[PDB]
Parts: C-alpha cells; sequence; structure tokens
RNA sequence: AUUUCUACUAUUGUAGAUCUUUUUUU
C-alpha cells in the first residue's frame, strides 16, 4: 500500500533558548553567540505593550460595534447576484479560494448574473454566494465568542476584586485574530473596489435604498480600526512574521533590480506621476471636486490624456488590487513623496457616486456635468423612461437637455425612447409577479396594465417575431416565457444604439488593461525575488545541536553570501548543512566550517538561531514526537525525505504578567521548516498532476474505483477485521472489532497511571498498571500511552486522579480530570437541547423570576435527568444553559422563526472539547488499525444525510448551519449524540487525512485515496454507493446511519458499534 | 514546564495529536 504521491509537511521548530532551571542546557557550544544574535533581534523587534487593558477594552468594543454593523448589513447583499459585479482579478481569487474553474470570460468586470455557466451541477454563481455564505456564518459564530469573551473581560476590569472572570487572553489574541481574518475577507475586496455594484445609477431609493447606502460606504474607518487591534495584539502575543530564508545560493543571489527601468515604461504610458503630483495635497472631498469640475466630454475625446483620466471621464474603475499598493511605494519612494499621500490619491480614483442619492440628498447643487459620461447617461436615459409612466422627483430639463447634447434631437420624442420606456415598465410589472417571495393579491391590476402596455407599443422599426413573446408573455399570465421575457430584455437594451462613445471606450479599456497586465506580472515577478530576505546554513556541534546561521540580504548593498560560503571548508568542527534543489533533482551538501568563522561572522552582523524542541534538547534526546523523528530523518542526507530549501521564521512577543517559564512570558522565535517526503520507487505522481486530477471530475471517479479495486483484491482472500467507530449517547464514540465472519473479536486491556516518587527525585516515572478488560472501547476518555518499558497500551484517563493546584508535588491528588467533567457538561447540555425540542414551554418557564443560581439547579433538575455519576448535578453549567435558555427567549420573541431556533437547539456545544478529544480518537484508532497488521476495514457513519438532498444548495464543502435532514424523528436521534454535525465531521475528515499518512516505519503508507484535503465533506457526497447503500472509500467504507439496524447482539450505546461494523462485515461478505 | 494544541506530572519533564487583453447589451 505504499504511497505513490509527492507528499508534504511543515515541521516548526523553536528559536528562543529556554534559559531556565529544570531545563537541560542545549546549544552550549555556540550559546553565546546565540545570546549576541537574540539581542540583536530583540533590537529589530518593536513593542510597546503600553495599551493598558482598559483601553485595549475601548477599542475592542468600538471595533465590535463596527463589525457587527458591517455584518448586519451584508448579510442582506451577497446573494444579489443580479447588482453583484466582480473584477478579473478578484474572480480568479475567488476561484481559487472557493473552489472551481473559472472559465474563460470576455469581460473585465464579471457581473455575477452573467455567470450562467454550469460547473458540475451547479452555477458559477452559486459557488459565489455559497463562499461568501459560509464566510458570514463564520462570522457570526465568531461574532458570538468574540462578544462573550470581551463582556466577561470588560465586567471583569469594572469589579477589580473579580479578576477570575477575566478571559484567557491567549484565547482572546486567537478569537479576534481568527474574527478579523474572517471580516477582512470582505472588507477588503468592498474597499479597493473589486466587489462593485455597477447597476447603482439606474436604482431607485426607496425600495432599494439600503443597496446603495452600501454600495457608497467608507470602509476606511473599520478596516482602520480592525488594524488598530491587531497591532495591539501583535505587540502582546502574537505572531509577526521576521525573515524569511532561503537555504539555496542560487535562489538568493538573483538581482531584482532587473525589472525597474520596465516598470517605469509602463508607469510613463499612463502619465501616473502627473496625475498624483496633480492630485497630491488635496483631502478626499477637495479630489471628489476636482474630478466633478473638469470637462468630461473634452477630456474623454482628448486622445493625447493618459487612459486613466479618460477611464475615469468614461465610468468609475478603481484601480487594481494588485498594482495599487506596490504603485504607490512605487511612485513615492523614487520621488520623496509621502507613501500615504500617494495611496490616498490612488483609492480616490475610481470612488463611486450616485447620481440619484446625490439629489435626494441636495437639490440645489446638483449638475449631471460631474459624473462620468456613462452613469450621467443612465441616470437621465432611465428617468426619462421612467417619468413616461410614474411621478418622479428629478426635473426632467437637465436630464433632457443631456440626451439631447449626447444624441443631437429631441431624445424623449423618438419613437425608440417610448417603445423603451413601454418595454421597461413592462418589465418592472413582470418583476412583482416574478417575485414568489413576497406575491400580492391584486394580480389582475397589474395585468390590465401589461396588455395595455403591449398593445400601446408601436414598434419603431419591423422587429420580427415580437408578437410571438408577446403572446407567450400573454398566454403564462413556462420555459417559453423564460425564453421570451430575455429575448425581449434583449431588444430593449439594444434600443440605445451613442455606440460611438462605447466604440472609444473599447480601445481606452483596451489600453487600460494590457498596461495595467503588463504592470501586474511585473510587479508579481519582482514579488517573488524580493520575498526571501535571508541566506542561511543548518550547523550541527559536537553533540548534535542544530543552529541556524541566517546573513541578511541586502538589496541596498553588496549581500554577504559569498562571505559565508568562503568560511565552509572540509576539516573543521563544526558540520553545514545547506540544500541545492531545481524545479531526482535535490542534494542536501555537507561542509564544515570552524568557530572562528562562525565568530567572525556573527560579529560581522549575522544571526545565528538554535533550533529548539522538547526532544532534540533534553537531557536523554530520545525523539517521541512525529516532527523529532522527521527532523532526525532528514538530515540522514537521503532523498525520499527532501527539505524544502526556504522557510519562514517568525516571532511572538510576550504576554504581560505571565511568568518568564512559560513560553507565553518569552519572546518566542519560530522556524518553519518544510518537507517533501516523495518516492523514488518509479513515477511519482507530481503535484501538478494531482491538482489537475482534483480539478476533473472523472479522473476522481476512476481514480477511486481503481483503488477500491486495489484494497478489494489484495485484502479480500486474507484474514481481516471490521473496526466500527460509532457515535453515542453517553460515550462520545465507541469501537468495536468484529471477525469476518461476524463475531465480537478482540479484548482489550485498558490500564491506569500512578506516579511513584523515586528516592532520586530526577528518576520518577509512571507505573501503568491492569485496570479493565473491555471488548468494546469507549473512546471518550481513552489515550494510547507508553509504558516505561516500551509498551504501548492503552489507557483511561478517567480512572486517575488530578490535582487542584498544579505544581504541588506534596499535596494528593483531589480532582476530577478536566476533560471528564467537560464531557459532563456537554452531557447535560444535550439533556438541555432535547428538553427544548420537546418542551420548549418548560424550558423557557426556568427564568420566570430571573431566579438566583441555587434555585436555577432546584428548577433544572425538575427536568433533566441526573448524569448518573457519583454525585449528583455534580458540575452542571448553569451560566451556559442559562445563557442559552435566554438566547431562545430572545429568539421566540422576536416571531418563531423556526430555522433561528435550531440555530439553537443544535448548537454543538462539543466544539471546544473538539481538538482536544479528536486526537485521543485518532491515537486510538491509529493504534487498533496498527495492531491488526493493516489487514482491516474502517467502518464509519455517512453524514451525508445532514447535507440535504440533490436539490439543496449544500454541495457538502460548506458545513450547514442547522442539519439539512429532510426526517423530524432522525433529525431528533441526531440531536442528542455528544458529538454534533461539526465535531463528528471533523473526526472522521481527521481520520481520513490519517490514514492517507501512515507512517509505520521510515516509510509512508495509504488507505484512502486521493483524499483532496481543503474539500471537506464532497469527497463523500460525491462517492458510489454499492447496491447495499455504503460507500466505499479505500480502505474506509462510509454507512448510511438509518439502514444499520438489526438483532441486537447475543454476544445500550456499544450496540452501535457493533451494528456499523456487522453491517459493514455483511456488505462485504455480499460483495465476494 | 510544550514549535503549537489537549490532558497532565513537578520526572532538567510525560503521553497522544500536529499544513495576457476584450465595450455596450439580458
Amino acid at each position: 500500500f505504499t504511497n505513490q504521491y509527492q507528499l508534504s509537511k511543515t515541521l516548526r521548530f523553536g528559536a528562543t533558548l529556554k534559559e531556565d532551571e529544570k531545563k537541560c542546557k542545549s546549544h552550549e557550544e555556540l550559546k553565546g553567540f546565540v545570546d549576541i544574535s537574540y539581542e540583536n533581534m530583540k533590537s529589530s523587534a518593536t513593542i510597546a505593550e503600553s495599551l493598558n487593558e482598559n483601553e485595549l477594552v475601548k477599542k475592542c468594543e468600538r471595533c465590535y460595534s463596527e463589525i457587527v454593523k458591517f455584518h448586519n448589513a451584508w448579510e442582506k447583499i451577497y446573494y444579489r447576484t443580479d447588482q453583484i459585479a466582480v473584477y478579473k482579478d478578484f474572480y480568479r481569487q475567488l476561484s481559487r479560494k472557493a473552489r472551481f474553474d473559472a472559465g474563460k470570460q470576455n469581460s473585465q468586470l464579471i457581473t455575477l448574473a452573467s455567470l450562467c455557466g454550469m460547473y458540475q451541477g451547479a452555477k458559477l454563481s452559486r459557488y459565489i454566494t455559497n463562499y461568501w455564505k459560509d464566510n458570514i456564518t463564520r462570522q457570526k459564530s465568531f461574532l458570538k465568542d468574540f462578544s462573550q469573551q470581551l463582556h466577561q473581560y470588560t465586567r471583569a476590569l469594572e469589579k477589580s476584586d473579580k479578576a477570575h472572570t477575566k478571559p484567557n487572553l491567549i484565547n482572546f489574541n486567537k478569537t479576534f485574530m481568527v474574527l478579523a481574518n474572517l471580516v477582512n475577507e470582505i472588507v477588503i475586496p468592498l474597499s479597493n473596489g473589486a466587489i462593485s455594484f455597477p447597476n447603482i445609477s439606474k436604482l431607485e431609493d426607496g425600495e432599494e435604498s439600503h443597496l446603495i447606502e452600501f454600495a457608497l460606504n467608507d470602509y476606511s474607518q473599520l478596516s482602520e480600526l480592525i488594524g488598530e487591534l491587531k497591532d495591539a495584539i501583535a505587540t502582546n502575543g502574537g505572531y509577526t512574521p521576521f525573515a524569511k530564508v532561503t537555504l539555496n545560493h542560487y535562489t538568493a543571489e538573483q538581482k531584482p533590480h532587473v525589472f525597474k527601468n520596465d516598470i517605469d515604461a509602463k508607469i510613463r504610458e499612463l502619465k501616473l506621476i502627473g496625475l498624483v503630483e496633480t492630485l497630491k495635497g488635496k483631502s478626499s472631498e477637495q479630489i471628489e471636486e476636482y474630478f466633478s469640475n473638469l470637462d468630461k466630454f473634452s477630456t474623454y475625446n482628448d486622445r493625447n490624456q493618459s487612459v486613466i483620466v479618460r477611464t475615469q471621464c468614461f465610468k468609475y474603475k478603481p484601480i487594481p488590487f494588485l498594482v495599487k499598493h506596490q504603485l504607490a511605494k512605487y511612485i513615492s519612494e523614487p520621488n520623496g513623496w509621502d507613501e500615504d499621500a500617494v495611496a490616498k490619491v490612488l483609492d480616490a480614483v475610481g470612488a463611486i457616486r450616485s447620481p440619484a442619492h446625490d439629489y435626494a440628498n441636495n437639490q440645489e447643487g446638483f449638475d449631471l456635468n460631474h459624473y462620468p459620461i456613462k452613469v450621467a447617461f443612465d441616470y437621465a436615459w432611465e428617468q426619462l423612461a421612467n417619468s413616461l409612466y410614474t411621478t418622479v422627483t428629478f426635473p426632467q430639463e437637465m436630464c433632457e437637455k443631456y440626451l439631447n447634447s449626447i444624441y443631437g434631437c429631441e431624445v424623449s420624442k423618438e419613437p425608440v425612447f417610448k417603445f423603451y420606456a413601454d418595454l421597461l415598465y413592462i418589465r418592472k410589472n413582470l418583476a412583482v409577479l416574478e417575485h414568489k417571495n413576497n406575491l400580492p393579491s391584486n394580480q389582475e391590476e397589474f395585468i390590465c396594465k401589461i396588455n395595455n402596455t403591449f398593445e400601446n407599443i408601436v414598434l419603431p422599426y419591423k422587429i420580427s417575431q415580437f408578437e410571438t413573446y408577446k403572446k407567450d408573455i400573454l398566454a403564462w399570465i413556462h420555459k417559453k416565457y423564460t425564453d421570451a421575457k430575455q429575448q425581449l430584455g434583449f431588444i430593449r437594451g439594444g434600443l440605445k444604439g451613442y455606440t460611438k462613445l462605447t466604440n472609444e471606450f473599447k480601445q481606452i479599456s483596451s489600453t487600460y488593461g494590457k498596461t495595467f497586465a503588463e504592470l501586474r506580472d511585473k510587479f508579481k515577478e519582482k514579488n517573488e525575488i524580493t520575498k526571501i530576505t535571508h541566506f542561511g546554513i543548518i550547523i550541527e556541534d559536537k553533540n548534535r545541536d542544530r543552529y541556524l546561521l541566517a546573513s541578511e540580504l541586502k538589496h541596498e548593498q553588496i549581500n554577504h553570501v559569498s562571505t559565508i560560503l568562503n568560511k565552509l571548508d572540509k576539516s573543521s568542527e563544526f558540520i553545514t548543512y545547506q540544500v541545492k534543489s531545481l524545479t531526482k533533482s535535490y542534494l542536501l551538501q555537507s561542509d564544515t566550517i570552524s568557530k572562528q568563522s562562525i565568530a567572525s561572522l556573527v560579529e560581522g552582523g549575522c544571526l545565528l538561531l538554535p533550533i529548539i524542541n522538547q526532544d532534540i534538547t533534553s537531557k536523554e534526546r530520545k525523539d517521541k514526537n512525529q516532527f523529532s523523528k522527521d527532523w532526525n530523518h532528514i538530515f540522514e542526507g537521503s532523498k525520499e525525505f527532501r527539505l524544502h530549501p526556504e522557510f519562514a521564521v517568525s516571532y511572538r512577543t510576550p504576554i504581560e504578567g505571565y511568568p518568564v517559564q512559560k513560553r507565553y512570558g518569552r519572546l518566542q522565535f519560530v522556524c518553519a521548516f518544510n518537507a517533501h517526503i516523495v518516492p523514488q520507487n518509479g513515477e511519482f505522481i507530481n503535484l501538478k498532476k494531482q491538482i489537475e486530477n482534483f480539478n476533473d471530475e472523472d479522473v476522481q471517479k476512476r481514480n477511486v474505483t481503481e483503488f477500491n479495486k486495489k484494497v478489494n483484491h489484495a485484502l479480500s482472500d486474507k484474514e481481516y477485521v471490521v473496526i466500527g467507530i460509532d457515535r453515542g449517547l453517553k460515550q462520545l464514540a465507541t469501537l468495536c472489532v468484529l471477525d469476518k465472519r461476524g463475531k465480537i473479536l478482540g479484548d482489550f486491556e485498558i490500564y491506569k497511571k500512578e506516579f511513584v516518587r523515586a528516592e532520586k527525585r530526577s528518576e520518577s516515572h509512571w507505573e501503568h498498571t491492569q485496570a479493565e478488560t473491555r471488548h468494546i472501547l469507549d473512546l471518550s476518555n481513552l489515550r494510547v500511552e507508553t509504558t516505561i518499558e516500551g509498551k504501548k497500551v492503552l489507557v483511561d484517563q478517567s480512572l486517575t486522579l488530578v490535582k487542584k493546584n498544579r505544581d504541588t508535588p506534596d499535596e494528593e491528588a483531589t480532582e476530577e480530570n478536566k476533560q471528564k467533567i467537560k464531557l459532563k457538561q456537554l452531557s447535560y447540555i444535550r439533556k438541555l437541547q432535547h428538553k427544548m425540542q420537546t418542551n420548549e414551554q418548560d424550558v423557557l418557564d426556568l427564568i420566570n423570576n430571573e431566579p438566583s443560581d441555587e434555585e436555577f439547579k432546584k428548577r433544572i433538575e425538575g427536568l433533566i435527568s441526573s448524569f448518573g455519576e457519583g454525585q449528583k448535578y455534580a458540575d452542571l453549567p448553569i451560566n451556559t444553559m442559562r445563557e442559552m435558555i435566554s438566547d431562545l427567549q430572545g429568539v421566540i420573541a422576536r416571531g418563531n422563526n423556526q430555522t433561528e431556533k435550531n440555530k439553537i437547539i443544535e448548537l454543538d456545544a462539543a466544539d471546544n472539547l473538539k481538538q482536544g478529544i479528536v486526537a485521543n480518537m485518532i491515537g486510538i484508532v491509529n493504534y487498533i488499525f496498527a495492531k491488526y497488521s493493516y489487514k482491516a476495514y474502517i467502518s464509519l457513519e455517512d453524514l451525508s444525510r445532514a447535507y440535504g438532498g440533490a436539490k439543496s444548495g449544500y454541495d457538502g464543502r460548506y458545513l450547514p448551519s442547522t442539519s439539512q435532514d429532510e426526517d423530524v424523528d432522525f433529525k431528533e436521534q441526531q440531536n442528542q449524540m455528544l458529538a454534533g454535525l461539526g465535531t463528528y465531521q471533523f473526526f472522521e475528515m481527521q481520520l481520513l487525512k490519517k490514514l492517507q499518512k501512515i507512517q509505520s516505519d521510515n516509510t509512508v503508507l495509504r488507505f484512502v485515496p486521493a483524499f483532496r484535503s481543503a474539500d471537506n465533506y464532497r469527497n463523500i457526497l460525491r462517492l458510489e454507493e454499492t447496491k447495499y447503500k455504503s460507500k466505499p472509500f479505500g480502505v474506509v467504507h462510509f454507512i448510511d446511519p438509518k439502514f444499520t439496524s438489526k438483532k441486537c447482539p447475543v454476544c445500550g450505546d456499544d450496540n452501535g458499534a457493533y451494528h456499523i461494523a456487522l453491517k459493514s462485515v455483511e456488505n462485504l461478505i455480499q460483495m465476494k
């Protein structure tokens, strides 16, 4: 089952030596130099923790309010596929982030309504709106979490004695950084103008004023406030990029000044310096007045103008993502201007203004000569078209004068214009009947108006089969309806034929596009040469202590690469490894450098960073992590385990008030080495080939079919077992191993730890003794643990007591394991939710008079049966239960939206136990799989039901916020499990990722076929069921939950594991 | 006590887990 694909890992190592007692001194051969380098790097690591917790809370509260406002506004607009339009560069970014093949788009501004093309059964616009919908749901989750944290934090600051409620500042930092990434992922595209609203000038205030206000917002303040907090967090516990080191000396000697002249040429093609010099120094309002004071037609028809000025005189078109910032820097620095005063000017080109909003705002300062030709033309044309059938607020004289100037004749008196007005009015009336969400009851009035409008249309020119469209539209009031309606739309939109202006904009836009694509390409190739900022080599002293000697790649001066490699000889005590590769193309070359050479290099200004790990630097240096094993296997020199030449070294600053012993009290650098597992046994599937396969659907279908054919042939004839993993009401998960005939197999021996103190304190150890024997594992509290004799055993962590205050060796263990009481409280929460579903009234009655916590517990004991442990109602989570019942109260107040209530009934309370319990479960499943010599099948639930049917919009990649199952009885039985959909889907995906890359002994095995990781659960929906309703995926067998139910095992919730394993046994036998 | 996560012990720590361009049009 050897892996034929190239795999990658990112091995991360520390780089700040922990000078402490109770930590073995390491890297002490060159320790002196290490110290110097550290105090060099602190000189660059800037920090000012001066922001008191009060001011941090002030900034956080303001940011939360702004983010909530923006999020509420955006929640109503992401799905407007008819108004949104993304630029080409951002469209490609979408097609990478969301996963769809971009196709070939003819236009620069790709309106989402024009992405009618299909891709694997869904429109291309549905992929984008689904990606935005998922982003919004995650924003909601993190806003809720961050609001709770901020509330507890400021409550703690209020009552100075109540410091116990201060949230863990680690989680505070991490939650805000995740929330800021989510928010910025949409605020940035709106801020710089990639997500645009091109129909903004035709729109009317009233029913669509919210969209206009959202199109005209200023996201400078919100973005700057998020930036303020991100800096504040990066100054007290936040990771902040330090360098990107390369280990190849041919990637470090490139000159980045090759492209310079070229870029300047393109800049002189845009006459940008003149524009920026003319505009810099003005405020945004002054720039607006300058642009609104230009002569529009004269500048547009003036061919000697820069294409930017002419475009802004025709249309609001922003400068792209990818050039703007680098262009501001590249314009400022040669000329000595302020960088920000130029970025402001480049932000001021393409700022949307709506003529209608301006006119409603003030009726005296209005004038149509302010706006570009297209915007003013659209406003005048559609307002004049609407004025023939409704009374509107704008005075027709200026619009008529504008159109008369454009065409040279009275536009409102042409038959073509009246025909356009009639078609538009018919479209407006048809829109009401085609919005089935809010159907009225006065259909007769609309139909009478529609008939009269069709009757009174006087066709200005001979148009063919128009009456066919008329009769179809009348007949419907269904596919023929849409066809005729769209053909009427084509005829209506073609009535403006003005064609001279658009013909000129053809050439203007072609030049504006070619020049900016040349700039973008030159910048992209320039910023992959200035990305690397150091050249480093790994160094081993005599005790296998590895340091990284990194020298600055000064672009302002000759670099030191030649002075590092002129000290590497063949006879010296320190070994040096440096990588040489080109993309059988890799070499890890070793030389030696003496101590005087390192001394001179470091005094010259280079950096020396220890590479620290718990196993690399322990007193016996036995490797027990996988990262340490891979570290010591990379430097064996082989080619099947490769080191990627460049890696990013970062750092995080200390948190105030933490002890220096803790890793959060120390300025901690981090190296991020990158390793490739590339086979040599034949033609390995290159990563590009993997990507191409992942894009193709049929390649995947053939691949999965052939892989499970390999498995079935290589395993069916041999003696194998079936490992069925199932959820549980009381047990988080449950594992049963059946024989291929169906008999229950396995007698697992569960152990128990105990720390025995030795007379010499340095040799204390945990002594494992057998405590239980079981044949159905309770995967909640187990963990696979290595005895000091070398054996691997399964221990039950709930059987051992822990200590109240840690680091009290003299005291005796009293408390209960924290994960155990977390699962206790999780079962209580599940009980509460199942009680809400059936007795929402008996749940809401719990808070009749704001009961005190003792009274709240007394009332809870009425509804929810106790856990059944030693102590009844021991660790009841009164706080979380109270803030879930109050949330249900708030939902049922504002109406009784069933979906909004299921957002609470199915909250998946196990989401903080996820990362910790799934690791244990993966460890145990790996242990049992490798116990039976990899000749075993895995048998898992198929969560596909929770993603609705084929009709539903959920393709699988994005988790539903609420389960979309059709049954109510089954959806109720799946809402009582400890592991929600998110938790159990996370476990399943982690297990598949684990099976894809099993490392048995210095080798990599594979049992699931080319599972594309970034696509969460489509890989399982897309599979083909056998005729027994089980989806085979390599070793794994995804079994539908509902169709696994039979006579109970002769031999409560372990029979579930037995029944999944038994159904897989039966299906596998019936296969052959 | 940690590259980091989780549960710990006080064992100079332990156990599992860990990545080219292309406008106006529905």
